[PDB]
């Protein structure tokens, strides 16, 4: 299947993204605490229902939530303020709350079921948000010889992804908190700068964004 792009809301940032978000992609946005990474998620929770002409995929979206974060009013702001219905944006969100890093590694192998029951309806799952992808890691798996078996099992946990984002044309966006490894396929370190902006850079040019009541724009 042919790669869609999801636009972030930001011209800055899709031009840096080559076009958007990808599906059949893992994209890992890092950087320090309230540097946009939850807001930029809300925000593709919202443009990937658009149809493509207006920069999303006519999709619904799974998203697994680790810190308590998501904010259902947040997704009807910014859904109202870009002219969709901010009830039927929400209603396209499966939401759910990870305990431990092993529930939140079943729940993205249960995300499957759904994934392939939306298939060919007209509103398939197109992006599957893990918003935090590290934090239950972090605090479950520390000391003497955590790095080799936290890196194990994030990495089995990311090839879960993998698959799904590659199996079902699915755009994978994940946030990490900020030597060690990394297996998404995009990395976007993000950071506050002056004015209230936001700087994105591709690891391994700058993007500057808002974050607005239509989410994040230029």
């Amino acid at each position: 299947a042919t790669i869609g792009r999801i636009s972030t809301g930001s011209k800055s940032l899709d031009k840096l993204l080559g076009g958007g978000i990808e599906t059949q992609a893992i994209t890992e946005v890092f950087g320090e605490f309230g540097s946009g990474k939850t807001q930029l998620a809300h925000t593709l929770a919202v443009m990937v229902q658009l149809p493509p002409e207006e920069g999303g995929l006519n999709g619904s979206v799974m998203w697994i939530d680790t810190e308590n974060t998501f904010r259902p009013e947040r997704i009807r702001e910014i859904a109202q303020n870009r002219g969709l219905d901010p009830d039927e944006v929400l209603k396209h969100i499966a939401y759910a709350r990870a305990f431990n890093s092993n529930h939140q590694m079943l729940l993205v192998q249960q995300a499957e079921d759904m994934i392939k029951e939306l298939l060919n309806t007209d509103r398939p799952v197109k992006l599957l948000i893990v918003d935090s992808l590290t934090s239950h890691f972090r605090s479950e798996y520390i000391g003497r010889g955590a790095l080799a078996e936290r890196q194990q099992k994030l990495a089995k946990h990311l090839a879960d992804l993998h698959r799904l984002a590659n199996l079902y044309d699915i755009a994978v966006f994940v946030t990490n908190q900020v030597i060690l490894a990394h297996s998404a396929t995009l990395r976007v370190y993000l950071r506050k700068g002056k004015g209230g902006k936001r700087i994105a850079r591709l690891i391994d040019g700058e993007a500057v964004f808002s974050i607005t009541e239509k989410g994040i724009e230029d």
